[PDB]
């Protein structure tokens, strides 16, 4: 009921005009500004997070599927990056400094962005060559992230640091004036997820301090799990609509006196895919339905849906055969560019397992009645 | 809920003699009937059905789950056959004859049992060979069942006959006693012991009142139990998967070779983890559908697809990782699991006739077609 | 062996200078017809085909490796396309203008192209629009073909035509110069940016000298070129995907997260094992092909489905291995790499059309089949 | 030439009695010790070898191809086990004896068995607890073996041993009067390949010493290696058998109006298994073509077919459908069963991946060029 309010809310924000922002980001390859200002201003980060301190799971996999409707890596990705350190914000700014900049992100007034990885420290974020040091009753914060993605646009950005004075990390927000943003890089996909390195060379008062030292991995994790979630959510939704444009393709093109859909071979296929995205979409509902955010199931339910979405977009792409490959005939190979993007962005397959495997149990008693 | 009162019914019901009758079953590879008659008696399956016509897909699920930690397709695969012919009996049969048979089946006093299955038509029903004609205000029925699982100790069969009075619908069901079938022997096969199975021969007559479903309406009246009887499978493949992946830890840190726990082996533990992670994404899925609250016939169809397609992956892989020890029957069991899960995606429904009835519900998005091309 | 001075010859023709044209074609997206021009004059096709009508395979396939090795896919299909319409018009072109044409192509004197496809048919060849006529003791050939590579540089095209003077076989194939077809502007691809590939509008005249394949021969003499052209294929598949093997080993034997190398870590070393074991295999299976000395429509079918297959898998996971570094186009050349191998499942034949040709050759054993049941 | 003389000795060799010894062997679930006789008395063990003490890989393919035909694990199996161990002995038996036992094995007087896997140390060999220690002119050989195959009927058995006195692997020929065989292991599958525990507590004459301390780890991957090659053979030859009965199945079975193979989405799926089995058929030739016996092509290979045959033969079972299940009706459960041992028996994919992983070789100009 909150819930179906809350689709209400969406379905009014997720308009013509975001369409329209979003195929004009695509062309560009930035991203649109306007779009967090307008989800701020139509109140979905507010109705989202009401006063809660943790996230409602189930509005969270709400927006994901908002914005994976849209079929933009982009888009999603940029939206969701700016909710996670909301996330971070809600849950460890205790600052009034921190409060204030985090209701102006809720409101669309401030974008906010993540600075977690570095060229030696991608994965491994214990590595951290970012350092944070107390001078002057602030910090002096010193370093380069390698890919940030919304920098060119964002205000504050959360940067994950290594304490000299000092585990050892720590999670400290910098305005945007007081760094240096690069040249957002050319990529495979994601055209308008405008991703840059960051250098970093200056002074943040001490109430810029997201998390202390010894507390800044739980507070990335915390984040990084939201995000997860996000990208989850947004996988199903893009693989849903992925499927949805396929079987128009199909049911329309025909070859050897049959339509494509009425070849048992692509139609079998395509159910696989289907039922398989269904599950995924359904798993959502039920991680929603336990209402609280877990890191492993955070990652569990992203590693296994960037794995799928990639085979789907792949397999609706190959089902266009020579049109899929012709950038003016069909958007497939846009997709498939995006969707490569899943397995690697927001933690790789490799970490997501190793956190899985952290917390299996052994079944001592059973495996002693099977021996 | 009264779903935390099931599944607090189910811990009580599923206890060590349970257990104990699972492996005296396996080992004598026959059905024992005290289960149903305990789980009746239990007030299992009356707690699972209630007043309700339609069934309670959070309690199929939670029972699906129970049946599923015991690691026996043949025990938790005839309770849910059971079960599934009293979701037919409860929305398809209308005579005091058929509301007492369903009576007696939810107590444990009847055990029932679906003979759809012919040696032409096994995966299309359309082509059954069985035959319905109206004789003395009655029904004659004639013809041969090839997969009557639990047909040995059941009392009656739900039969899927074709009407010869009617125009080819013409499939209808009759529910026809067991004094009046002639079971064969059961079958030797390659996993699923305690499932016993066997072809049905029937030449006999029942009365009106024995007619489950009119010329007409036999299809949807066995893809309802169908439907019920996959959503059971998904749920015994998501238990089962995840009761092997927490045994195969145990091996996998017990285990030493090349100086590390197998565990400690990168390759091994990444594949668990991924393993784990799909099959909490299936129970994950199935609490998700029970939410939905209602049994649809294409979601119980996609579920049960994926994870035996899922379940033969892991139950394979947990194999695997125990060696030369996993293929010695007297040394571990993973070679019987792995046997019994080969079914999955046959029994209950072909991947394809799965996928088929999939397909057939999909729907195009003309307006994002418009907007790709 | 003649198929060591072949390697020889191939190894003086591959040079640095080669290898830079490569890089500016892809910059440029534009095939660099000197190359064509280039391996005619160094004696590459002449030495190749010999006097043969039909195909050497060893020579084919050590060519389709040199070709690979070069990681483009533009540079290897654009001269593999020139190769296999030489096989057309070697084993089928019968008057003194196809031999002379021919001569010219083994010379690198005259590009060819090949112009099958259309909007329509695109797989399905018998249900080509394109129409040859019988007029004034030559042929009118009307039609489009969409995806004909080579088209901006070819001096004649392979054209696929319809018979209207034949009862539908219809098929012919006839050779039609340049400058008498129009050739549009070429398509912006997903991958493959030097294959420059455009349709070609065709509405002209030419003389009966001209005819490739008389009415009822053209799918033989267009399956035969599309056999040699899959052949190749699957080689510059497997040379192209132990280039990236090696490649990402380096990058895996340098590169340290979480205290190791990425090559220390079991999980990604065992996948590449995995890789590198069926990219050998396919090589392997390659030069067992070749060994059999002839080239069978089947086999080439088989052996390229399978490699697309294969290649679209290594070059993903290698793409994987490279992280974040993998995603920047002006870090790492890994997009351009999978981009371009994403062609292979669909250029040359779709998957389902070449498994269609395996499946149509598949023997039943009847033998067998009575002892198993 | 020699070979087509060797393909026309295997084939009037594998005759009806050999398909019948087949037979029997399966319903008795014992090795036939006459067809080792058999294919001894023919020739086909003397052909092979002719005076080499390196094997003819083309010669080797080609009787793993013949063994494969009979659709059985433990027929297939046991023979080319009893090859591997002639394979030892012709290239590290120096002393009379073991060149005389090597000759009675070669005529099918006696057969010959492998000892290397233990309770402890399956995979791993260097942890061997079996010891050989140097006592009056002799050994002392004293352990446990766990997987013998054909144990029960050996007349000599290849002992993998650590030596007390002395890496510290050897191998020593140790006749079957002199071990106790334990009674043979139900297993999952191939019935016919009789696989026991074996006990030993014995002397040997110094003659028996098959491999020198520090050799002996050679000396067994010679024979694995051997092992391997012939495994992959099998495996081709008994997946295209499966496949064209599967076949037979597929065209005479209707359903939905239709025979099996009218339904694309199994007539696909064929075809692309066919093109899979047939690539690794024109593999061993293109692999035999370079006529010497590499231990990590044998890996390479074994591994690979042992997963390719996994799923051939689980996919065949599947289109047989219900009738696949029952052991009366068809014998695909058999097949399927027999096929689970090849990713384990004869080194498991872990260790086959970790022998091909161990000789890549990293392309450092490549790299180079790429960044």
């Amino acid at each position: 009921s909150d819930l179906d309010d809350f689709r209400g809310l969406l379905a009014k924000a997720f308009d013509e005009r975001v369409v329209a922002w979003t195929a004009e980001a695509e062309a560009q390859e930035r991203f649109p500004r306007q779009l967090i200002e307008h989800l701020g201003v139509c109140g979905v980060f507010d109705a989202k997070w009401a006063t809660d301190a943790r996230p409602d799971v189930g509005k969270l996999v709400e927006l994901a599927f908002a914005l994976g409707q849209l079929a933009s890596a982009g888009i999603g990705v940029g939206v969701s990056l700016h909710d996670s350190a909301i996330a971070i914000l809600r849950r460890f700014g205790k600052s009034d400094y921190l409060r204030d900049i985090c209701d102006q992100a809720i409101r669309g007034a401030a974008v906010l962005c993540i600075g977690a990885s570095e060229e030696s420290g991608g994965s491994d974020l214990q590595i951290v060559e970012t350092e944070i040091r107390s001078r002057d009753g602030g910090f002096e914060v010193r370093g380069v992230k390698k890919f940030v993605s919304l920098s060119p646009i964002a205000d504050h950005i959360m940067v994950v640091a290594r304490s000299v004075d000092h585990g050892n990390v720590a999670v400290v927000a910098v305005p945007a004036a007081q760094v240096s943003v690069q040249t957002p890089y050319r990529k495979v996909g994601a055209g308008p997820l405008d991703t840059a390195a960051v250098c970093i060379d200056t002074w943040v008062p001490a109430d810029a301090l997201v998390a202390r030292a010894g507390t800044g991995l739980a507070a990335i994790s915390w984040g990084l799990a939201h995000e997860r979630m996000s990208i989850a959510g947004q996988i199903a939704a893009s693989c849903q609509r992925a499927i949805g444009i396929t079987l128009a393709r199909m049911m329309s093109r025909r070859q050897f006196g049959q339509t494509l859909f009425e070849h048992q071979a692509l139609r079998l296929r395509m159910a696989d895919l289907q039922a398989r995205v269904d599950l995924l979409r359904y798993a959502l509902h039920g991680i929603a339905e336990q209402g609280r955010l877990e890191l492993r199931t955070a990652a569990a339910v992203k590693v296994t849906a960037a794995r799928l979405g990639e085979e789907v977009i792949s397999e609706c792409m190959h089902i266009f055969g020579g049109a899929g490959y012709l950038v003016d005939e069909t958007t497939l190979g846009k997709w498939w560019r995006d969707m490569k993007l899943a397995r690697v962005g927001g933690g790789t397959d490799e970490v997501l397992w190793e956190l899985v495997a952290a917390g299996m149990t052994p079944d001592h008693d059973g495996y002693a009645a099977v021996v």
